């Protein structure tokens, strides 16, 4: 095969998200979908009075749910967040500035949106597809933690005064803005409590956001594949415009993202209203699209398989990662496995990957890696796999104390 796709819609569910859905299950593909549950709520500013059912849909047809935090930051962009939040922000079109602030009430929005999830599906948790516990990615943000040699962050993705396309506007990605470092603190916060973030490659938006139907000018087919050709390999989150969806650090040529495109859109550009014939005119470029795909020679996958499921009878090349009962593993040896060495924390043939920053136990360190435990901090003297009585300690000479 050419390589891998990986369709992926922000802010959803909406009533639009039926449609794509429809023509994903018409073309027998399966995408993932990072939600937003305000719309659930009915106060997120979209046509939506069909978003559960839209919900529903996307879990019994196969497709990956995923976090995107439940209001979008949006209690960011006003005074005091009510249900006319999101129309308000709608109106400054102030999403992008002071998107982040408080990180940790920030980082809590991801778990409120697990909570209102179950609250309108109640047995969401018994579908394998719902991974909104486990994967995320942040408004706005072309953030990254992939594992522990995988993670990148969004230098520009939001600020603190001016949009990227106001006069004055100016970004050092050294010194970046505050609404920019609290995001990263989300990041952290997020892997630390178990989740992946990923960004994308590619976006799927409108040619030109200036005319009177906006929607109406998404790429077509044809081109938009050319979009994706371009990527393959590129290291395509250095190099997108426009400025505030670069990741500026991202790893080229890291392994896991070799072979490999992300691409972002939302199906609300997939809707006839008040954006354009989103609806009549793009759904056929979302057929044509996936069909020109497969038949150039690609495949497409969900989210959820990005770093690959360990699977017995595979044979690992020493260096491989693949995920685990949701944490990111790393092939100490070249094998095959077998179902009853698994990666754990004791496998002699797997370290934990995982990109979290807390001490964990059977994760290669390297010299200069930062680790907290028990709340202080720790710097790694000389690289080690960590094992439960080599914790940090003021005694313990694999560290540190900072
Ligand atoms: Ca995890
Ligand atoms: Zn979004």
């Amino acid at each position: 095969t050419k390589g891998t796709i990986y369709l992926t819609f922000d802010d959803g569910p909406i009533n639009a998200s039926i449609d794509v859905i429809n023509v994903l299950n018409q073309e027998e593909v399966k995408a993932t979908f990072y939600f937003n549950a305000w719309h659930l709520d009915g106060i997120g500013d979209e046509n939506e009075d069909r978003a559960l059912e839209a919900l529903k849909l996307a879990l019994d047809s196969g497709h990956i749910v995923a976090n995107h935090s439940y209001d979008h930051m949006v209690h960011n962009c006003v005074e005091e967040f009510g249900p006319n939040s999101a129309a308000e922000c709608n109106a400054t079109g102030d999403h992008q500035i002071n998107s982040y602030q408080d990180p940790a009430y920030d980082a809590s929005m991801f778990a409120e949106n697990l909570s209102v999830l179950e609250k309108y599906l109640p047995n969401i948790t018994s579908y394998p597809n719902y991974k909104a516990n486990e994967f995320a990615r942040l408004p706005y943000t072309n953030g990254w933690r992939v594992t522990k040699d995988f993670k990148a962050d969004g230098l520009c993705a939001t600020s603190d005064d001016l949009k990227p396309w106001e006069p004055g506007y100016a970004c050092d990605t050294a010194n970046p803005s505050n609404s920019v470092k609290a995001a990263i603190a989300v990041q952290n916060i997020l892997a630390n409590n178990g989740y992946q973030t990923h960004g994308w490659d590619v976006d799927w938006a409108p040619e030109n956001w200036g005319i009177a139907m906006p929607a109406n000018s998404l790429t077509e087919a044809e081109p938009f594949l050319g979009y994706v050709d371009s990527a393959l390999n590129t290291c395509a989150p250095t190099t997108i415009n426009p400025i505030n969806s670069k990741a500026q650090e991202f790893p080229c040529g890291t392994p896991l993202h070799a072979d490999k495109v992300i691409v972002l859109t939302h199906e609300f550009l997939f809707e006839d209203g008040k954006r354009g014939m989103g609806a009549t005119q793009n759904l056929p470029k979302l057929t044509k699209f996936i069909q020109l795909a497969k038949q150039a020679g690609y495949v497409f996958d969900t989210m959820d398989n990005y770093t690959p499921n360990w699977q017995v009878g595979n044979n690992y090349s020493a260096g491989d990662y693949v995920l685990h009962l949701g944490t990111v593993y790393q092939a100490v040896t070249s094998h095959t496995a077998q179902q009853d060495w698994a990666p754990s924390p004791t496998s002699s043939l797997w370290t934990n990957a995982d990109p979290a920053t807390n001490w964990t136990q059977n994760v290669s360190y390297k010299q200069g890696d930062v680790v907290t435990y028990q709340g202080l901090r720790y710097l790694v003297n000389v690289p080690h796999v960590s094992q439960a009585d080599w914790s940090p300690s003021s005694q313990n000479t694999l560290f540190t104390a900072l």
